[PDB]
């Protein structure tokens, strides 16, 4: 499992789905894009490497 | 690993953290309870629930 923040975008959850960080998705709590339309700023960041196994 | 939208406020994910959707976190991708100021509203929804040996 991985979870990442992309740069001024959604997270991506990969075990890939993308979800809302922006507040302004249509479809919350999936990203739509409309993190670009609105301006969201945020950088990139690693959040969680996991395996089960170790 | 657990991922879960709690209602109004932050994605959880067990595996505790708490990952900002508001955008308004002054700990972006952490949440800091900035939600509750701005008045972000969103449902609460099961996103994932993995076993990694299933
Ligand atoms: S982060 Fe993409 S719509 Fe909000
Ligand atoms: S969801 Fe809690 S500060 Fe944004």
């Amino acid at each position: 499992v991985e979870i990442r923040a992309i740069e001024n975008g959604p997270y991506e959850v990969k075990i890939a789905i993308y979800l809302c960080r922006c507040g302004h998705s249509g479809s919350k709590p999936h990203c739509d894009g409309t993190h670009a339309k609105v301006g969201f700023k945020a950088p990139g960041a690693k959040i969680v490497h996991h395996h089960h196994h170790h």
